[PDB]
Formats: structure tokens, C-alpha cells, sequence
């Protein structure tokens, strides 16, 4: 899908990512145009082998199962493709876990460094929320 400025991120509020596990939600929407571009379908292997998948940007090495991903945890224990969807209802379970490890952040590659530090209220802010 494509989703605009204003159009896609009010729905991280309707899935408990505001203010979850000690992160402000204020702090994530900005992050989402650094990993897809605010888009479901683009998906990237890696230069490790794993593939990634999503607007969320994620590898079936750690995380679920692509079938080529041997060695792999599966944690998420779902298919990958179960994410790309126009829907997404149900694809946050994961996500959801990925900062209870005490890892936080220490997965998304581009806040870490395009959104750590940076002026992230000034991404949140302006849509009706
Ligand atoms: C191309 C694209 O679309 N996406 C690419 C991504 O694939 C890639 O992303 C990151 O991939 C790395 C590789 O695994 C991953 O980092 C490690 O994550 C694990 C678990 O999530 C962490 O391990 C835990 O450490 C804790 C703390 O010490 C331990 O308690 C625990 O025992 C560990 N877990 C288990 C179950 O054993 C690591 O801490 C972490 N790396 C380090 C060095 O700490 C990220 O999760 C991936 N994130 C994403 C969103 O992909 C990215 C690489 O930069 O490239 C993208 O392009």
C-alpha cells in the first residue's frame, strides 16, 4: 500500500504502541519512514542471508519463517508473508516483542542513528492525534 504523511501512522495508537513498554509512542512514527517508507510491500534480504520483510523491515533469521531461514529461531512463529498485507491487524504481536528482550531499539538500524536524537516530536506532531 501506499500511505501518506498523515494517513498511515495514526493507526500506531490503535494498536497499544502508545507509551508501551517504556517507550514513548511519541517516538516511534518517525523511525517507519526510515525503515519501508511508509510502505507494506518493500521487503530486502540480506547481505547475511536472511531476508527481511515489510515497512518493518524484518529478517526470518531471528525472527520468522520465510523457509530459507535454517538456524532461525522463528520466534515470531508465523509466516512472513502474514505481514506484507494491505492489513496489518495482527502483525504487531511480534513487534510487540522485539523490545521485551531489553534490546529495545537495538534492532531498527535506522533510529538508532537517523531517528536517535533527532527532533522525533516534530515527526509525530501535526496530524490529528
Ligand atoms: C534489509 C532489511 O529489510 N532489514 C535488515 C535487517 O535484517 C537487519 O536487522 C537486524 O538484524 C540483526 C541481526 O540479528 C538483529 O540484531 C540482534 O537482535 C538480537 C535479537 O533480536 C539481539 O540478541 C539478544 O541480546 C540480548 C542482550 O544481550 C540477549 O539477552 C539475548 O540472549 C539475545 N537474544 C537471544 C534470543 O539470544 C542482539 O542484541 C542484536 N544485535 C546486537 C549486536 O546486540 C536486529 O534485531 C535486526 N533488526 C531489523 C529490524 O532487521 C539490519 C542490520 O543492520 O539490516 C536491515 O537492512
Amino acid at each position: 500500500k501506499v500511505f501518506g504523511r498523515c494517513e498511515l501512522a495514526a493507526a500506531m495508537k490503535r494498536h497499544g504502541l502508545d507509551n508501551y513498554r517504556g517507550y514513548s509512542l511519541g517516538n516511534w512514527v518517525c523511525a517507519a519512514k526510515f525503515e519501508s517508507n511508509f510502505n507494506t510491500q518493500a521487503t530486502n534480504r540480506n547481505t547475511d542471508g536472511s531476508t527481511d520483510y515489510g515497512i518493518l523491515q524484518i529478517n526470518s533469521r531471528w525472527w520468522c519463517n520465510d523457509g530459507r531461514t535454517p538456524g532461525s529461531r522463528n520466534l515470531c512463529n508465523i509466516p512472513c508473508s502474514a505481514l506484507l498485507s494491505s492489513d496489518i491487524t495482527a502483525s504487531v504481536n511480534c513487534a510487540k516483542k522485539i523490545v521485551s528482550d531489553g534490546n529495545g531499539m537495538n534492532a531498527w538500524v535506522a533510529w538508532r542513528n537517523r531517528c536517535k536524537g533527532t527532533d522525533v516530536q516534530a515527526w509525530i506532531r501535526g496530524c490529528r492525534l
